[PDB]
């Protein structure tokens, strides 16, 4: 089997994206971010906390033939960005793109964080990391990609996001025709649950390639690119007046300038980051101060290829007995 969805930016500046998915039995169809660095799939619900659902599409167990309580357990997730959820679980049918997994924990929210109340637009996560971090409790449960693994054409699944446009998630296929060139794969740890890997370097705009291994996670529900601090000054030093802020959060750079691309290594290969995917906009409505893409992972503890830098290329996760990357230019 195989599926395909067209994943869409949540807003102007790519934020997040959201992927139509189908649960239970009549399908009721939720907006989820897929997010390769988690292991849940979490949706807002009949159950959730009245005041903490705000314009969300919830799901209602008890309108699905297929549901059933998975008794007594529980699940409860904190992010990297300092948002959380928590609550109880269903098995249910879930279905991306035409491809269908019965028996899928679907984890239903009692509470979710301030953060997700507020993004009307996302209806939950659907985790694609290592589902050794899945969160349920005392069961641990299998993600979507795990469930389905066996029943795909190939145990792979591909990440083709856009820049300011609709992209593509695939399941159990490579689409020959979605990117250019050749597809680079290399080496994934799995110890820390994560899709990490080693990059072999950078360069900054047309600047000399600096060959360093710089081990982090490919992630697609985080925004930006997190980097070393030497690497992140490297890059801001080649634009007049970009500066750290630490009461905004980050560098900072004159909305009037034009940003370098940014290049990171694959193996021997190599993916350009042009320099408008790196502008985040105004950092407050009318301000002549706009927000990097590319920030410091100093005190994350973890470098993170986030959406920033996936977007640029077409990815393969291959979920293979021992798992790796792919990169191509697209």
């Amino acid at each position: 089997s195989t599926g395909s969805a067209t994943t869409t930016p949540i807003d102007s500046l790519d934020d997040a994206y959201i992927t139509p998915v189908q649960i239970g039995t009549p399908a009721q169809t939720l907006n989820l971010d897929f997010d390769t660095g988690s292991s849940d799939l979490w949706v807002f619900s009949s159950e959730t906390t009245a005041s903490e659902v705000d314009g969300q599409t919830i799901y209602t167990p008890s309108k699905s033939t297929t549901a059933k309580l998975l008794s007594g357990a529980t699940w409860s997730i904190s992010y990297g960005d300092g948002s959380s959820s928590s609550g109880d679980v269903y098995t249910d049918t879930v279905s991306v793109g035409g491809l269908t997994v019965t028996g899928q924990a679907v984890e239903s929210a009692k509470k979710v964080s301030s953060s997700f109340t507020e993004d009307s637009t996302i209806d939950g996560l659907l985790g694609l990391a290592f589902s050794t971090l899945n969160t349920v409790s005392p069961t641990q449960q299998k993600t979507f990609f795990d469930n389905a693994k066996a029943s795909l054409d190939s145990p792979v699944f591909t990440a083709d996001l856009g820049y300011h446009a609709p992209g593509t998630y695939n399941f159990g296929f490579i689409d020959t025709t979605a990117y250019t060139g050749s597809i680079t794969y290399t080496a994934v740890s799995t110890k820390q649950g994560f899709w990490e890997w080693t990059s072999t370097g950078y360069a900054v705009g047309s600047g000399t390639f600096k060959s360093t291994s710089i081990d982090g996670i490919a992630d697609t529900g985080t925004t930006l690119l997190y980097l070393p601090a030497t690497v992140v000054s490297a890059y801001w030093a080649q634009v007049s007046g970009a500066k750290s802020s630490s009461s905004v959060g980050g560098y900072v750079f004159p909305c009037s300038a034009t940003l370098p691309s940014f290049t990171f290594g694959v193996g021997s290969a190599r993916i350009v980051i042009p320099g408008d995917y790196i502008d985040f906009g105004p950092i407050s409505t009318g301000s002549s101060s706009c927000f990097g893409g590319i920030q410091s992972s100093a005190g994350i503890g973890i470098n993170i290829f986030g959406d920033v830098a996936l977007k640029a290329a077409f990815v393969v996760f291959n979920g293979a007995t021992t798992p790796t990357l792919g990169f191509a230019s697209k």
